[PDB]
């Protein structure tokens, strides 16, 4: 179990966010290493999910796989028979280091990032749900009449958001103003990419029995070749509402597949937004278990007995 990871300086640390490490390799590299840690109600826990962050890198990695003939993707071309240990100073080699980013980390070209949030919806949920409700849109966009909660919309649906700089929250924006945002063009080949991407993985792991409702993409762009890149995490529960196939029902809130049983917990005992909370042994147990069954899941492979 990895919590956070201490490098001693071999690597510069770029930032620790909620659940990755970063770190600078040179002026055009970075190394994404996911840690154990897992936040609720934007507060992280104080303890871990053991092997969370490999689980989560390894389904990363999965997708990149999935989708690398529709899309180019940031990771670094790992030479054969190499591995990152070959791409890093040989001191993080060592055992201490060594354990700290094997099967966490993800060596990744860096990129200039087209300024969105990419939230692609296959399904009427949370903040959509919400605003739906009182004026029958969703980012400005006229919806049917009658959706009813969790349900399917016709065609999965485009819903930016800005990517805010810090000091300040993400705001939902219409298409148009996306297209004010980053250049018309642009903002249409951004919505053609990212609803072709949702709807192939979509379509996959409703087969495999888990429903992804929405996720959050992030793009980048080669500014010499126009390419859109994918970079940041993809389709991971962090970044995506992943729900039971076998329990989703048409006209009810859905369970959240990974984290419903920390949240009820911290519900409970009205320990939501309340910092230095520790989950209890079985609260821990009950949720890994869920990040092994996502990865097996979706993947076809097996962690273990
Ligand atoms: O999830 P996070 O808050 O830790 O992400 C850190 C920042 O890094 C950006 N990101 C993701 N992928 C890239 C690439 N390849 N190049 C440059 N920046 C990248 C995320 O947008 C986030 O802001
Ligand atoms: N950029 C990278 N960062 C971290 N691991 C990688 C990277 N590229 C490939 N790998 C992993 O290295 C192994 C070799 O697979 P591959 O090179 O895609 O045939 C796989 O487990 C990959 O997921
Ligand atoms: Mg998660």
């Amino acid at each position: 179990s990895i919590t956070k990871t201490e490098l001693d300086g071999i690597l510069p640390l770029v930032a620790r966010g909620k659940v990755r490490d970063i770190y600078e390799v040179d002026a055009g590299t970075l190394l994404f290493v996911a840690t154990d840690r897992i936040s609720a109600y934007d507060v992280i826990m104080e303890n871990s999910i053991p092997e969370k962050g490999i689980l989560l890198t390894k389904l990363s990695e999965f997708w990149f796989k999935f989708l690398s003939n529709d899309v180019r993707n940031h990771l670094v071309d790992i030479a054969p028979g190499k591995t990152i240990f070959d791409y890093l100073p040989a001191k993080l080699s060592e055992p201490k280091y060594k354990t700290q980013l094997e099967d966490r980390s993800l060596l990744v070209h860096k990129h200039k990032l087209i300024p969105l949030e990419v939230i692609v919806r296959g399904y009427i949920t949370g903040s959509a749900w919400k605003e739906y409700v009182k004026t029958g849109t969703v980012h400005g966009l006229k919806q049917p009449q009658g959706l009813k909660e969790s349900q399917e919309f016709p065609e999965p649906i485009f819903t930016p958001s800005t990517k805010a700089e810090q000091g300040e929250h993400d705001e939902n924006i219409s298409p148009a103003q996306a297209a004010e945002l980053v250049g018309e063009d642009l903002s249409r080949r951004v919505a053609e990419l990212a609803v072709k991407l949702y709807s192939k993985c979509k379509d996959y792991a409703k087969e495999k029995g888990i429903i992804i409702a929405d996720t959050k993409f992030e793009f980048g762009i080669d500014e010499k070749t126009n390419e859109i890149i994918l970079v940041d995490e993809v389709l991971t529960p962090d970044s995506s509402r992943f729900w039971n196939g076998a329990s989703y029902k048409v006209g009810e809130s859905q369970d959240s597949y990974d984290k419903q049983f920390l949240r009820d917990w911290l519900t409970a005992n009205k320990l939501n937004g309340v910092n230095g909370v520790k989950m209890p042994q079985d609260i821990v147990d009950r949720t890994r278990a869920k990040y092994i069954e996502a990865y097996e899941t979706l993947t076809g492979s097996k962690w273990s007995h």
